[PDB]
C-alpha cells in the first residue's frame, strides 16, 4: 500500500516512487527523513523522497542478502530468471510515458530523446543483457594429466556478492538499466544508491518489479546524501561490489576504502575530453551537422561528447559561421514540449558551473563567438555558446565543462599525429571521433589515440551491444558489453584425478 | 665489464649478479650503496649487492622505458621476440646448477628441488609462456551494422606500459619466470623489486638476456629497502603495472596509493590458510604420505601450503602415529646436499616467528606432539613440529604460520559441510585440497569451499598452464595461466562505417 | 489459404501441413502428386501430403535462394534476425499440444516425453541456438608485420550457401529444431527434406514460421521418395550444403555425389552400438533402472541407446531378475494416453525389422530370456525382449538392432579393459556409457574408448549445448554445440599493408 | 647402411635418398624396382630412385603403425616431442645447400629461392608448427550441471590414426615441410607418397631424420606410380588420413574411394585462377614490378599466381609497355646460377602443355605480345609471354596454364564490381589480389570475392602462420595455420557426474 502524491502530468498519472524499497516493500527513511527533487526546467520542487541515513545501510546490504541467499532469486533455474527479468521488459515499455516524461520532469531531459532513449534505449538492454541468463558458460582446460593417473578440470562462472549501485547524476534511468542488467544477470542481487537531484525517475522502476513480481530483496534503490550513503555503502563489510558513474574526484577518496574496508572489486567511470578530430575532407554538411549533433547532444548533458572540436583550416569558419547557424536553429522550450530541442542543465548551480568555465576562458583572450551565458527565463536554460581557436594551455581547454559548449580549436591543413597529440595530450581518455572520407586519413586517426572507444566516421552510438569502459583518468572496468559479464562472476577452480 | 666476486661453490663458479641492470648494464645504487645476502644454512653471509634509492626509480621507469618505445623490443615482428625469449630458456636450463645451487645457496633450498624445480621448473614457464608471442589475438564483435551504411569493428589486445616486479621473499628465482613470462610478452617491459635477502637468484638470472641479447632495456632488477623501493614504484607516474607477492599487510597500505598516485591496475598475492580435507576413505598409505609432502614440502616455505590436516577419527592417531614416524624420517643438511630433506628457514628472526607460534598454540592448551623448537645446530633448522585436535578459536589455528608446522584438527566421521565449514570459514582463501576415492564424498568436497583452486584427490602441482589466482583475503589478478595475459594486455575499440 | 482436413483430435484441431512449403507458400507436389503418412500406433492412415520430384528440387534450391540474397533475411542486421528466431520460441510452445500430440500422433511417441521432449526438448534448442545469432565473432590474428611497412588482418565467419536436410525418421520433429538452428543462424536459409512417414510433425512446424513471419523463403521443407528427393538435392549444383541421419548405408552411395557433383562440405550420422559398460559398484538400484531407462527410453527408438548393456558377474541375475521384472513393468498403450510407457515402433516391416533380429540371436544359441515377438495388437507393439550373455560373434551383438531389445553380455568381475575392449572392438563409435562409484574404476572406462561422447555414471542427457557428434562408423560433423556454428560458416582472410 | 651415388655437385655432396625409407631404414621398392628423376634445366637424368608398388603399401601403414602405437613417438611426453621436432630444424638449416642446391637441382628451382625458400622458407615452419606439440589445449564447456546431482566435463584434441602424404609436383621439398609440422604434431606419424618427378627433395629430408633420431617408423617417404601407389594408399584400411595437392582431376575421381574404403576425412588442394585486380590508382611503379613479381615468381611454377592481370585503361600499355620492357629484363641460366632469374619448367611435356594454351589463345585471337614458344636451348625454358585483352569465352581465360604467362584482361576506369565479376567469375576460388592506395577503392575489392585469402595491396606472402586454404573449386582443409592443428586432431567428449 505504497503512498503516492498522484501527478496527473503530461496526460498520464504520474506516481514516482518516494521511498526506500527494502525488504520487498517500499519505506521511509530513517524517522521519516526525506530529501527534495528539483524541477529542472523552473527550479521548482517536483515531490517528497525520503532520504535513508547510515541507519538503512544496516538494512539494504543485509535485506537484499535474503534474494541472494533463501528465496525464489537464490536458487530458481536459469530460465526463469530471464523469464522474469525478461517479463520486466513486458511490463515497462508499455509505460515509456512513465519513465519518458517522469525523465522528461525528473532531470528535465527533452521528449523527443525520453522517448527513444529514455525508455526506449532502456527497452533494449533489458532484452539484450536479459540474454545471458540461462547461457553464460564455463570454459574449462587441459589440466596436467597426470601419468600414471588421469586427470581433469572445469573452471565456472558464479555470482559474486551483494553490490554498490552508484548511478551518475546526469543520465538517471536509462543508465539504470544499464546497472540493472550486468548485475542482477550474474547470480546476485542489487542495491542502488541513485542520483538524489533526480532519483525520480530511478524509484519509479522498482514499482513496476513489484507487479513483475522479482524475487525478494533483489533490487533495493536508496537516495541518500552525497558522501554519506555512498561511502556508508562504499565500507560496509557485507557489501562484495561496487558501481559508480560521475566526477573523477570522488574515487581516489573512496578508493582508499577498497584498500581498507573490505577489498571487494570497483567499478567507477569519470567524465571526459573527447577530442573529436573532424578533417574537412569529410562531407562539409554532415562536417557540421553530425558534428553539432556530437557536442549539443540532449542539451550537452552528454556523457563522453567531445568538447574539443578541432576543425581543419579550409572550413573552420565554414563549419564556424554554419555551425554559428546552427548554434541558432536550436529551440529552448519544455523538454516534453515536442518542439524543444534545448532544455535546462539539471541543476541550479552548475548553470554557474559551466558559466563561468565561458567566463573563465573568455577571460583567456577566447573569442565568444555566441552567448556564454544564462538563457534569461526560469530554470537554468544556458545559451549554446561557441568559442573558438582555444589552445591547451587555458582553463576551459582542459576542464570538463559539462555543458553544450562546443570549445573548437585548430590545426595545419591535413596534419595527423601532431594536432591529434592535442587529441592525445588530454588525460579524460574515454571516447574520441573523427570524421572523414579518404581512408588514407582515417588509418593514422585511430590506432595512436590512447583512448577507450576509438572511433571512426561517427559517433553519438549508444547501444547495447557496444561494450564500453574507460582509460587511466576516467576509471576502470566495462559496462554495456560482454565483459559486463566478464569481472561481475567470479571465477572458479576445481582439480579432479583417477 | 661487471664485477663478480667469483664463488668456485658446489663444483661452479657461482657469480652472483650484484649491481643494479640499468640501462643496458648492471650497476651500483646510490652512491655505492649496497645490501647483503643471508646465508640460511648458517646464518652466514654471502656478498655484497649493492641496495638502490629513490635515486634509482627516477631511473629503471624512464630507462626501461627504452625498450618499450625505441630499440628493437619496442617494434620487432611477433616471431623474433618469441624467438629471442625461447633462446633465454636455450641458455638458461643449461646452467640450472647456476640457478640451482644458487638458490640452493641464495634460499637455502633443498638441492634435490633445487633441480628440478628452482631451475626445471622455470625451463618450463619459459618456454610455455613464451608461446603466446606470436599467437594472441584478438576477438572483433558484430557492432550494429547501421542500415542505410555498413558498420564494422575490430578490438584488439595490447601492451599496457611499464610494470612493477615484487617477486616474493619465500620462492625466489622459479617465481621470477612465473613473473618474467607474462609480463614481457604483452608488449611490455620489465622492472624488478626482488627480495633483498635472496637477490642473488633474482640478480643472476638478467646476466643470462645479457649474452642472451634481449633489447636493452627491457629487463631490469632492483634490490632495495623493504617499503622504500617498492612504495617507490608503488607511487612513480610513469609506472602503469606492478606485481607483487607478500604479505596481507603491504597492500591495504600499499593500495592506497593506487587511490592515489596513478590509478594503474594492480597485481598483489597473500599468503593463505588451504584447509587440506583428508577423510579417512583415501589409501591411507598415500592419505599420510602426500599429505605428509602436503605441508613439509621444501622445509615448510610453501606459498599455499595447507596447515590445518583435516582428519576423520578413524585414522586420526593411525595417520598421525604413522606420519609421527614420518615427522622423524626426514633428513635436516645442507639443502646442496642431496640426502637433505630439511634445511633452515629463509631467515633469522622468521624461525623465531614460527616458534612462538607453537609456542603460542601450546599454551592454548595444543598437544605439542614434538619438537616446535630450533633444531639445534648454525642457520636455522626448525623442527618439523605436529600439533593435534587445535580448535580454531586458538592462535595457531586462525595464524599464517609459515613454517612446515603440521597443525591438525578433528571432527566427525564421514561429516562434509560443517567441518569443512572449518575449511570454509577462514578467510585466507587461496587454495584447498582434499583426499578421497569414494567420489560420493568429492561431490561436496569441491562446489562448496570458496577457495581459488578447489583441488580433489591431489595437490601440490606446480605446473605452467595451470591458471592461478587468489580470492579475497590474499589478493586479485591471476598467475600462471591464459588470463596472465587477460589483464596485462589492453583492450581497444574501433568502430568503422561506410 | 492452406487447405488442411481439420483433425480435432486429442482436444485440439490437428492442422498437420500436406504441401510443399515453397517460394513463400505452401504447395503440391508435382501434379498434385502426394505421399501419405502411417499411423504406426495401429497401422492406420492420418492423411494426404504431397510428395515431391526432381520437378521440385529444381524449385526448392532456386527459390530458397531468394531469403539468402535479397529480401529480408539477405541482409537485415544481426539483431532481428534472432529476434525474429526468437518469436518463433513464442509462438511455437504455446502450441506444445500441436506439437506433442502431433508427434505422439504422426510417430506413435508417448505424450509423457511429446510434452517434455517433442516440444519442450524443442523449445530449449530454439533459444540456446538463437542466441549466437547477434553474438559470433572473428578472430583474427598476427600476420607478419612486414617491415619496412605495417600490415594487418582480420579473417571473419561467414554463411555459406543452401543447405541439405535429411532429418532421420526416429525423432522427426524435435530433431528438426536441432537442425533448424545451427543451419539458419550461420546466415544462410534452409530447404527440408523431412522423413515422410512421419513428416507432418516436420511439415507442422514451417506453418508457425509463417505467422511468425521470417523472410520468404528461408525455410522450405520437402517430404519426398527415399533416394530420389534425397539424391536429387544430393547432387544439384545449387546446394551448398547438406545434412541427414539415417542409416549406415545411403552415405557410402551418397558420399559419391560429393565427389563428383559440387565438393560441398557433407554433414551425415548413422546409428550405433554403445557398450553400456554397467559395473556392479555402482549402486544396484539405479544400475537397473536407468540401466533399464538406458535401452528402453521412448520405446527403443533411440538414436544413440546402448544396446549392449554389459554388466559384471555379481549382479547379473540380480541385475537380470530384478529388470527381468523390470520389463514387465512398462505399459503398452496409446502413447497419448499418459499411462502409456510402451508404444508401437514407427513403421510396419521394422518390427519384423527387429523381431529377426531377436529370431536371428535365438537361433544362434540366444537366451531369450523374454518375449522376442509381435505385442500381439495392431500397430506394431512389441514385446520387450532381453536377451542373455550374447557374445560377439553372433548377429545380434553386432547388428544395430533399432529396438528396446535390451542384448546384454558378460566379463570378469572387475575387469576394466578386455570386455571394454568389446566395448571398443564395435566399428559404430557413436555414444558409450558407464555406471561406477569408486572412480578408480571410472579412470580407465572412459580415456580408451574411441567413442564420440565418453560417458561415466549418467546417459540419456539430450540437453542443448551438449555438442555433439559421432566418430569414425557413424558420419562426421558435430551437431547440438558449439562447432555446429564452426563449420556452417566459412572462414575469410584478409591482409592489408601500409 | 643407405647407398648413394655420390654426386659432389654445387661445392656438395648431394646424396639424394632413393630407397623407400621403412620401418626405420631406407629400402629398395617391390623386386628392387626403380623410377627415375629428370635435370629439368637439361632433360637429363639425375640417378636412380626405386618406385614402391601396392607391395608397399601393406608395409607402409603397418610398420608406420609402430611409431603411433609402441615406440618413443607413441608416448613421450609433450616437451621432447617437440623438442625432438626442433633439433630437426637444428640439423635442416645447416645443410641448406643440400635442400637449396638438390631443390635447386631436383626441381630446377633457382639457387636465389633456393636458399631463402627452399630451405630458408621451410626453416620457419619447422619452428613455428614445432611450437604447439606442448602448448595445445582442451575448451571444456559448461554441461548440464544437472540438480539434484553436479555434473562436468571435458573435451580435449587427440591424435586421429595414419595420414595420407601427397606432395604436389611444383613445389617438392618446402610443400613437404609444409606438411611435415601440421600432421606429426598433432599425436601421429606420416607416410609420405611424395613426386616422383622430383622426390629427391623429399627423400632427401628424412635422412637428417635418421640422424636426428625421431622414433622409428615416424616419417616414411614413398615414391611410386601416379594413380596406384596415390590410391593404394588411397583405399587402404589402416589409413586415417590423407594429404594431397595437385590438379583438380585426381579429387573427384580419388574422392570416390572416401564415400566407399574407410570414410576417413580428406584433405586435398586444386591449382587456381587468381584475378590480380591492378588498378592504376596504386604506385604505377609498383603496380608493375611487384605485379610483375605477381605473376612470374620461382619461373611461373607458383601455386595460387595470379594468372588474369586485369588493368585499368589508363595504365594498360603503360603497365604492358613497361612490363613489355619488364618481360625482356629476366635471366634465363642455371637455376643454381646466381644470376638466373628463369629457369625450366618441371618436366618435358609441360612445356608443351603450356605452348598450347599460348597455341590456344593465340588462335582465339590473342594479342602474343611476345614470345609463346619455347627458348631455344636443352631443358624446356619457356619464353615468357604476355597476352592481352583477352575476354574469358575464350580457352586461355579460363584454363590454368601453370606457367609464367602473365594474361591480361581490360575494363572500364575505376570499375569495382563487374570487372571483378570477371575476377568473381571464376570457380577456381584459392587465391586473389589487389593493388590501391585511395582504399575507398578498396572498400569493395575484398568484401565480394568468393576467394580464400581475400589480399589488398600485397601478394607472395608465403609465411608460416598465415593459415591458408581453398573454397570451392580447389579442395577443403586449410593449410598453414591454427586450423591446421583443427582438424587433424579429434574431438573426444566426456560426461561426470556425482
Ligand atoms: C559483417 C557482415 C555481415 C553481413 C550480414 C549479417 C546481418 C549476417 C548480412 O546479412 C549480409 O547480407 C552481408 C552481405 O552484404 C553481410 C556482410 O557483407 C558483412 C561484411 C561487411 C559488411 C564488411 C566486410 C569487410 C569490409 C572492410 C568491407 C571486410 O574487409 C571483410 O573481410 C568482410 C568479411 O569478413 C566483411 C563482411 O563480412
Amino acid at each position: 500500500s505504497i503512498d503516492y502524491v498522484e501527478m496527473a502530468v503530461n496526460k498520464r498519472t504520474v506516481r514516482m516512487p518516494h521511498q526506500l524499497f527494502i525488504g520487498g516493500e517500499f519505506v521511509d527513511a530513517e524517522g521519516a527523513k526525506t530529501s527534495e527533487t528539483i524541477n529542472p526546467t523552473d527550479g521548482s520542487v517536483i515531490c517528497q523522497v525520503s532520504l535513508a541515513q547510515v541507519t538503512d545501510v544496516d538494512k539494504a546490504v543485509a535485506a537484499a542478502k535474503d534474494a541472494f541467499e533463501n528465496g525464489r532469486w537464490g536458487k530458481i533455474s536459469a530460465r526463469d530468471r530471464g523469464r522474469l527479468m525478461y517479463r520486466l521488459a513486458d511490463l515497462m515499455e508499455q509505460h515509456q510515458e512513465e519513465l519518458a516524461t517522469i525523465e522528461a520532469l525528473d532531470a528535465g531531459a527533452v521528449y523527443t530523446l525520453a522517448l527513444k532513449t529514455h525508455v526506449g534505449m532502456s527497452i533494449q538492454t533489458f532484452r539484450y543483457f536479459a540474454g545471458w541468463c540461462d547461457k553464460i558458460q564455463g570454459s574449462t582446460i587441459p589440466i596436467n594429466q597426470a601419468r600414471p593417473n588421469r586427470n581433469l578440470t572445469l573452471t565456472r562462472k558464479e555470482p559474486v556478492g551483494v553490490c554498490g549501485i552508484i548511478i551518475p547524476w546526469n543520465y538517471p534511468l536509462m543508465m539504470l538499466s544499464w546497472k540493472t542488467a550486468a548485475c542482477l544477470a550474474a547470480g546476485n542481487t542489487v542495491v542502488i544508491k541513485p542520483a538524489q537531484v533526480t532519483p525520480l525517475t530511478a524509484l519509479k522502476f522498482a514499482e513496476l518489479t513489484l507487479k513483475a513480481g522479482i524475487p525478494k530483496g533483489v533490487v533495493n534503490v536508496l537516495p541518500g546524501s552525497g558522501s554519506l550513503v555512498g561511502q556508508r555503502l562504499s565500507d560496509h563489510p557485507d557489501v562484495r561490489k561496487i558501481g559508480f558513474t560521475g566526477s573523477t574526484e570522488v574515487g581516489k577518496h573512496i578508493m582508499k576504502s577498497c584498500a581498507i574496508s573490505n577489498v571487494k572489486k570497483v567499478s567507477l567511470e569519470l567524465g571526459g575530453k573527447s577530442p573529436l578530430i573532424i578533417f574537412a575532407d569529410c562531407d562539409l554538411n554532415k562536417a557540421v551537422q553530425m558534428g553539432m549533433s556530437s557536442v549539443f547532444f540532449n542539451k550537452g548533458e552528454n556523457c563522453i561528447a567531445a568538447g574539443r572540436l578541432f576543425v581543419e583550416d579550409s572550413i573552420h569558419d565554414e563549419f564556424v559561421r554554419r555551425v554559428v547557424e546552427e548554434v541558432r536553429k536550436m529551440k529552448v522550450g519544455n523538454p516534453l514540449d515536442r518542439d524543444t530541442d534545448h532544455g535546462p542543465q539539471n541543476h541550479h548551480a552548475h548553470l554557474v558551473k559551466l558559466m563561468e568555465y565561458c567566463q573563465h576562458g573568455v577571460k583567456e583572450g577566447a573569442t565568444l563567438v555566441c552567448g556564454g551565458n544564462q538563457v534569461p527565463r526560469p530554470g537554468f536554460f544556458f545559451e549554446p555558446t561557441v568559442f573558438t581557436d582555444v589552445e591547451d594551455h587555458m582553463f576551459i581547454a582542459k576542464e570538463e565543462s559539462f555543458g553544450p559548449v562546443m570549445i573548437i580549436s585548430r590545426f595545419a591543413d591535413g596534419d595527423l599525429d601532431a594536432v591529434l597529440s592535442r587529441a592525445n595530450a588530454t588525460e579524460f581518455g574515454l571516447a574520441s571521433g573523427v570524421f572523414t572520407r579518404d581512408i588514407n586519413k582515417a588509418l593514422y586517426v585511430s590506432d595512436k589515440l590512447q583512448a577507450g572507444t576509438v572511433f571512426v566516421n561517427t559517433y553519438n552510438k549508444t547501444d547495447v551491444a557496444a561494450p564500453f569502459g574507460g582509460f587511466k583518468q576516467s576509471g576502470f572496468g566495462k559496462d554495456l558489453g560482454e565483459a559486463a559479464l566478464n569481472e561481475y562472476l567470479r571465477v572458479k577452480t576445481v582439480t579432479f584425478e583417477y
